[PDB]
């Protein structure tokens, strides 16, 4: 079952623009080290919108190729156009990869059936654990515990990233599903809170910079020992309200440079270079969680 | 330069959801014969986001070649990665087309200077007039009216597709761009409002269905006559409405169906087929404009 601290992982690139192996291999031990849970390839944090396919596809293969077994590997396969999102799915079919997860379609805004369709048709196109992922602000479109319910039903769907912050989700979502489905966060600022609530773990940008606390808090958090986690919590509150200073991942990159873990914090447009505010910004959050 | 009534028109496809050219055709022959001012190809009403780029491209050039120089065409060329939307617009240089309508990227919400690059690099690498495309319900992202000013003094960067429905913007647009610089409506339901506070034209869903209706009705904003152009607005008020309570395309592709300018009201997924509701209220709104 997936659960605890899963790093929405930054796909590091070098001056140019493409992924830098060397990088990625840092990265990849660290979150061994660190304890973390699972690794995201792909995911929004890892600018799935600026990749094409094959460059996607290399991505997460080389992604299994460092982790060699040390850690799970979930594949970011989302699209807005059902073929696609099949086609994406169908790449990854036993490459390794312990699931998937894919977002609603964005910017056509389908209806909650289209979702339903969506979503059924990936599912009945892949062996592959499905994880469902919900983030209107950036999407247009909101999943809601209904449909959830209903896709639930639906063998391989078996999660959601759920990315509203909106708390009242967890309780709507996890009485129309059995106990075995898995609820994540994908807000860092609230997850604590929505594990309290009754969330698993967290699909996390902050754990990129923060992987070893993280975990703990995560690993807390399953015990039962919320206050505790909640000390770790706030020692991270400023990275995970900073983090998004400037739009996600321009701040985390400049964060994994400035720790030593990434060469360059490059990315690609329409992605652009952090400004110096951003940059003092975030070495305020890191210093606050003696990282920095 | 780009005014009037321009039609964001509809992909025709057959019961495979395959591109259906005699109905791509008839719909044309009927832009001609109606008025309409221009056609945009593969804009969000044309399904932009589940035709592959080798379909977009079919689809542009074949309503060029139906086109036969009668009425000018402008092509969807917008993309949430700079790259794609450079190679797209490359694509479609030289093929005919009179300009191009270019969305803020969706899903990944650039910043304000990310928006600025995006669209500079894009206008760098065309001859060809850009009409920028601001939607934020669909993008997660909006692009302000100082941004706008900004890209103004780009050249090739010539007007932009509003579609917020906020009559404010207008004129902090307006104020900081040239006499030249055009002002479109994206939204149906407040366009007349939007002429009357000093817009251009409008780029319509309203019109695929309305066309002789919607040319008039700016014809006589143009020309200062809104009492008259509101008659009109207030026959169509309800289609501006019904149009998209289900997702666009869906109910406009049925209206299509229903008066006969398409052999099928098809979709790709996500979108699905319109609801009884659906067709209820839409045929409802079609006989309220005098068409059925």
């Amino acid at each position: 079952m997936f659960t605890g601290s899963i790093v929405a992982i930054v796909t590091p690139m070098d001056e140019k623009g493409n992924v830098c192996r060397a990088s990625l291999k840092k990265l990849i031990d660290y979150h061994v080290a660190s304890g973390t849970s699972a690794i995201v390839s792909v995911g929004t944090t890892g600018e799935s919108a600026t990749l094409n396919h094959d460059e996607h596809a290399d991505v997460v293969m080389m992604t299994l190729d460092l982790a060699d077994g040390r850690i799970p590997v979930i594949a970011g396969t989302g699209a807005n156009a059902t073929a696609e999102a099949i086609s994406l799915t169908q790449r990854f079919n036993d490459s390794g990869i312990v699931g998937c997860l894919t977002v609603t379609p964005y910017y056509n805004r389908p209806s909650q059936e289209g979702l339903y369709q969506h979503f059924k048709a990936i599912a009945e196109h892949t062996d592959l654990p499905q994880i469902l992922y919900n983030v209107p602000s950036r999407t247009g479109c909101d999943l809601l515990p209904e449909t959830v319910g209903r896709l639930a039903k639906v063998k391989n769907i078996i999660g959601i990233k759920e990315a509203t912050g909106n708390l009242t989700r967890v309780n709507q979502i996890k009485e129309l599903v059995s106990d075995d489905f898995v609820l994540l966060s994908g807000d860092d600022a609230s997850a604590l809170d929505f594990m309290q609530y009754g969330g698993h773990g967290v699909i996390s940008v902050t754990a990129n910079v923060a992987a070893r606390d993280m975990a703990q808090m995560c690993k807390l958090a399953a015990e039962g020992h919320f206050a505790e986690a909640r000390v770790i919590n706030e020692r991270l509150m400023p990275l995970h309200n900073k983090l998004f200073v400037e739009p996600n991942p321009i701040p985390v990159k400049w964060a994994c440079k400035e720790l030593g873990l990434v060469a360059t914090d490059t990315l690609r447009l329409p992605m652009t270079p952090i400004t110096d505010s951003g940059r003092e910004t975030v070495r305020a959050a890191l210093k606050h969680a003696g990282l920095l």
